[PDB]
């Protein structure tokens, strides 16, 4: 009786990159129309791998495209025909994902990255987005350009701010990495702090001596190298044999050493430490002898 007619047309569609696209329609007519799929006008012959063509009771016809990449984001045509007629349709596949930056967990908390002055550093940060986002790095309110100072790397999937010549004090600051595409924009601010290991603590003085204990005291270094000092490490050495050992740690510029041998010649040095690392050891205290 009737000719081929699309009871439900071809729906255009946007998919996430490498996702599976699905095109379906409901065809009607008598006798049952013969349906065929086309990509850019060329008939598709399903391999069941990249393409899969199915139909379901009720005149439903569907095309599934596996792992949709750019090569698949084009036009598709569907055609139905029977002795009395022949109708056709088209659909456009598009991959459209807004730009999004994915900072590493270590960088999500409001915490800066502490770089040891002189140390080369690479702040690598990946992004998503299709089309692949334009990347842009600026320090404060200054677009940063690729040069002898900075090294910028921008691939279609991740970008990295590098300091080829070892970071400098001036480098400390707020870097803003930005990604954009027609479907979205994503900003992120990575803070970078640059400093030195503290200077050696000084003036290690021995006192309150005893048979197995001793009391130490010293003073803060010239500077902490940038970052505040967080703790001092104490080390002891038996003059009898050159070999220093960790004995403890204290926040104060003073500490009580114990488990000493007694009637023994000892020396004590102190190390200053901040978030950036440990300073060189202080001048060792004057040798002293334990009691009893």
């Amino acid at each position: 009786a009737m000719a081929p007619h699309f009871k439900e047309e071809l729906r255009n569609l946007n998919v996430r990159y490498q996702s599976n696209a699905t095109l379906v329609c409901k065809v009607t007519g008598h006798p049952k129309p013969i349906v065929k799929w086309y990509r850019q006008g060329k008939e598709i012959i399903a391999d069941g791998l990249k393409y899969r063509i199915q139909e379901f009771k009720g005149g439903y016809h569907q095309l599934i495209i596996a792992s949709v990449t750019d090569d698949d984001a084009t036009v598709y045509q569907v055609r139905a025909t029977n002795q009395g007629g022949s109708v056709s349709g088209t659909a456009s596949l598009e991959v459209e994902v807004p730009a999004k930056i994915h900072l590493p967990k270590t960088l999500e908390g409001m915490g800066a990255v502490h770089a040891l002055r002189g140390e080369v550093v690479s702040i690598k940060i990946p992004f998503s987005g299709k089309p692949d986002p334009v990347i842009t790095w600026q320090k404060g309110q200054d677009l940063i350009d690729n040069n002898g100072h900075y090294q910028v790397i921008v691939t279609r999937s991740f970008t990295s701010l590098v300091f080829p010549n070892g970071v400098e004090r001036k480098d400390a600051g707020f870097y803003v990495v930005c990604a954009k595409n027609r479907f979205g924009i994503d900003q992120k601010t990575v803070e970078l702090d640059v400093a030195d290991v503290p200077d050696p603590p000084r003036g290690v003085k021995v006192s309150d001596v005893s048979r197995d204990s001793v009391n130490l005291t010293w003073t803060e270094p010239a500077s902490d190298g940038g970052s505040k000092i967080t703790n001092y490490i104490v080390e002891k050495c038996a003059t009898t044999a050159e070999r220093w050992l960790r004995v403890g740690q204290a926040r104060e510029t003073r500490y009580t050493v114990i488990n000493l041998f007694g009637k023994t010649s000892y020396q004590f040095r102190v190390i200053a430490e901040n978030k950036f690392g440990l300073s060189k050891p202080s001048e060792p205290s004057e040798p002293t002898i334990t009691k009893e």
